[PDB]
């Protein structure tokens, strides 16, 4: 029931806003895991089952679909939370993954934008909005070409009114909360899986000042297809009603024909 006892903590992964994330081995099985720690000082956000809000929509979405790092365990200590969360071996983020490669080839990245999208879909159909989408937070379990979404901590109950608070990745996030500090949860999530796909294309993000976001012209920096383009063009439309539905963008013609998860791991990561 110690911490100290069920885990043997191995070497700090990252730390943040999120908090901080170390490696570690479950003893009674060996099973590798991530261990995060979140200050209860800095947590803004509660719920209850009282725990972090985090924590919450964790449980929500770890029944089993493997799109999401689930949460194994979690422990309350006077001054923090610790979260047991699985750790696949060997993984690496999407953003250092496209730092060491570049833009993505379109197979790929309509492989692995494909499997966001039923993640993201997961999320929500378990009523959780993630509101951080980005390459920093997808892990690529490369034995199996599989991805998986890491951090809820700036997430929230998915919900069909306005949402006016928002503390996720600035450039990744919409014009109308640039604007005026609103904006509505899906649309929101679709305007960042156009950044997160021109991103994976481009091999950077599109917009970096906010005037630039609002403005929303799109500039292709690298070689894209015209289908991408257009499909990446529709998740950026100013107005939020203008952009597509999940439905819309896996019905889309760039979407066709996606390669499997271990098809993609044989072809472009073995
Ligand atoms: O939940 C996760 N991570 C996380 C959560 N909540 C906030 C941040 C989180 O991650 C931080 C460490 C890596 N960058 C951000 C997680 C599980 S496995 C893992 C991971 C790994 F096993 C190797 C390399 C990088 C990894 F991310 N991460």
């Amino acid at each position: 029931e110690p911490l100290e006892s069920q885990y043997q903590v191995g070497p700090l992964l990252g730390s943040g806003g999120f908090g901080s994330v170390y490696s570690g081995i479950r003893v009674s099985d060996n099973l590798p895991v991530a261990i995060k720690h979140v200050e209860k000082d800095r947590i803004s956000d509660w719920g209850e089952l009282r725990v972090p809000m985090e924590v919450v929509l964790l449980k929500k979405v770890s029944s089993g679909f493997s799109g999401v790092i689930r949460l194994l365990d979690w422990f309350e200590r006077p001054d923090s939370f610790v979260l047991i969360l699985e750790r696949p071996e060997p993984v690496q983020d999407l953003f250092d993954f496209i730092t060491e490669r570049g833009a993505l080839q379109e197979e790929l990245a309509r492989s692995f934008f494909w499997q966001v999208l039923e993640a993201v879909r997961h999320c929500h159909n378990c009523g959780v909005l993630h509101r951080d989408i980005k390459d920093e937070n997808i892990l690529i379990d490369l034995n199996r070409g599989e991805l998986k979404l890491i951090d809820f901590g700036s997430g929230a109950l998915l919900k069909d009114t306005v949402y006016t608070d928002f503390d996720g990745t600035r450039v990744y996030s919409p014009p109308e909360w640039i604007r005026y500090h609103r904006y509505h949860g899906r649309s929101a999530a679709v305007w960042s899986l156009g950044i997160l796909l021109y991103d994976m294309v481009c091999g950077d993000i599109p917009f970096e000042h906010d005037e630039e976001i609002i403005r929303g012209q799109v500039f292709f920096r690298q070689r894209v297809s015209s289908e991408c383009q257009h499909l990446i063009r529709w998740c950026l439309a100013l107005r939020p009603s203008d952009r597509p539905t999940f439905e819309e963008i896996q019905n889309h013609p760039w979407m066709q024909d996606v390669l499997l998860p271990q098809e993609t791991a044989e072809i472009h990561l073995h």
